[PDB]
């Protein structure tokens, strides 16, 4: 199988604990980082990572000491020890004029062509999907939000495919959807979206992903399709449980599902996970492939409170959503 | 003084104010014109999007089946009071001539755009959405891809293009029974992709009939004043919603910008064809018709989504209206 990513020779690695049959394993020294990240930081917990320059930077959400979420840069030389810029991203428009969002959160990034993007969470009269670009993470430039609100969890794919930049979306209500399926629109310039079209949705018949699901990591690019690493949410009697699993979307029309597996990839197991802010999240925001070898490192917030690691390999993965599809 | 850029429409429908009435816009006399079981299928006409077509008057009709399910229906009038609705509802195709059929549709505005009349209306893509159909001849009707990604209602575009760019009000909203809701527009080079969203105008925290939820009605009307954007209100009362509708002015080349918005509206549910049916306490606005030579003007709306009623008056006294009551 081929995957179409950087060569990354110093990804965070970790092999699999002994004798471990799942295609994805935690790090076992998780989180990595959470509470008290910076003087102004309560929790860490999305981290949008990708390489750069033979390291690694982020653009991480910090809830602040009064639970306001902003949007913070951040380096590292192994992707596993971070230091985080204390004040949050300041973000200027097409014209230089600063727009900065009144909050920011869930951030992704995603390299297409020379220019690294960054959609996130903001508020536009509601939630809806913030877009801007860098090409070298030290002015950070703000695009027309993507939608009109209500809308989440937006990421792009890592090229034009047939001519158009393509945004998954997921389109939601003013609070704590009850709800929730993921969509894909079309852009010939990065602020203009139509041919919009519904891709995957909450499931029925598998419990974890029954309430609502979202995109996490931008979709990466195999020979066996886009893989779609997302996140399921189910409602317990006393709150959602948000796992994660994947997909194979179909290569010239992502639209076109593949391959989905019926059972997540991982799910709320341990303290870092089922305790803290909001417990029983884990929530993927982004996945660096080592081309070279199909090493796989995913970030995840974990309980809305830190940022751990889990590791696989990208073909076991690809086999493990072929295997236990519908 | 004042100008509007429609047409004429000497044939306009019209009744005089009653003797001695003060208000703005006052009901057909005559009301409803049209409601329950106007068809063989049909069980209720409640929005009619009505427009002026060869010296007549065509319109898009939503009409709830016996399964009260909604559909589109084309429909034909010599004077915009008597209607000829065709019994089975507009098939769409797409630019492809494939078929390309709504599951269900609703709520259609119709407003003509250069040599082409622009039919939006409410579709299910996994939830609402604003659909985009077109047509020149009101003969063949085909459907563009959807504007938005749901959850979306009250879609309705602008009489031209402004500034090089067609735009679309539209109203962002729930699944379900949407307990909130302002106006947005968005702008298109194309009709296909919208981008460069502004909101408009939103919920009143002081008037309390549109303190829930307001949606665009009527297309916007170009005046030397203003578009004039007729849209509906609701507030929640203990045992339902109430629509009333009135009036805001948008700048003419930033209509995301409000001049001037009436603090009052210019009706509200008063008559039995309006308080009482399928959903009482309803009068929701569809369309506007207003005759360029005399100022008159008639507004469509949906009564108790039941009947089609209409309603009178002028567009300097609207004007008027709408400014003189602005907060």
């Amino acid at each position: 199988m081929k995957v179409f990513t950087e060569k990354i020779p110093n990804i965070p690695w970790e092999e699999r604990p002994e004798g471990y049959t799942g295609p994805v394993w935690r790090y076992s020294k998780n989180p990595i980082i959470g509470r008290n990240p910076v003087p102004k930081g309560a929790r860490v917990f999305n981290s949008a990572v990708v390489p750069y320059n033979g390291e690694f930077v982020g653009v991480f959400r910090i809830d602040h000491k009064n639970t306001r979420p902003f949007l913070h840069f951040g380096r590292s030389k192994d992707g596993i020890n971070w230091e985080i810029e204390p004040e949050e991203i300041q973000w200027v428009d097409v014209n230089g004029e600063p727009f900065q969002p009144s909050y920011a959160y869930d951030p992704r990034v995603v390299k297409i062509e020379d220019t690294y993007y960054i959609t996130f969470c903001t508020d536009d009269h509601g939630p809806t999907i913030g877009v801007g670009m860098t090409k070298d993470f030290k002015t950070f430039v703000r695009l027309p939000n993507a939608y009109v609100p209500f809308n989440r969890n937006g990421v792009l794919f890592p090229r034009k495919i047939n001519g158009k930049y393509v945004m998954l979306n997921r389109p939601s209500d003013n609070g704590h959807t009850p709800f929730g399926d993921i969509f894909l629109s079309e852009s010939p310039d990065m602020i203009h979206w139509g041919n919009h079209r519904f891709v995957l949705g909450r499931s029925s018949y598998n419990w974890w992903e029954n309430l609502k699901i979202g995109a996490g990591p931008y979709p990466i690019e195999t020979s066996e399709g886009w893989l779609l690493i997302y996140h399921g949410v189910t409602l317990t009697c006393n709150g959602y449980v948000y796992s994660f699993g994947a997909a194979l979307l179909d290569l010239d029309d992502p639209s076109k599902v593949l391959y989905r597996s019926r059972y997540y990839l991982l799910t709320p197991e341990e303290e870092y996970e089922t305790v803290g802010f909001v417990p029983n999240v884990v929530f993927p925001c982004a996945a660096l492939c080592d081309a070279d070898t199909g090493r796989v490192a995913i970030y995840y917030g974990a309980a809305d409170t830190h940022v751990a690691l889990a590791f696989g390999y990208i073909d076991e993965i690809v086999d493990f959503v072929k295997r236990n599809s519908m």
